[PDB]
């Protein structure tokens, strides 16, 4: 439920997964894989997965 500020660029590996850029806003909605994590962008709306340790 909580949100944050991507710490650098990136671009999606597989494409289920999101893409973002430096200080773009997004927030969590499920962690449970450990690895790899239900996100959301709140700039733009996009939802997908990231890697967890990009903020963890």
């Amino acid at each position: 439920s909580t949100l944050f500020e991507a710490l650098y660029d990136y671009e999606a590996r597989t494409e289920d997964d999101l893409s973002f850029h430096k200080g773009e806003k997004f927030q969590i909605l499920n962690s449970s894989e450990g690895d790899w994590w239900e996100v959301r962008s709140l700039t733009t709306g996009e939802t997908g997965y990231i890697p967890s340790p990009y903020l963890a």
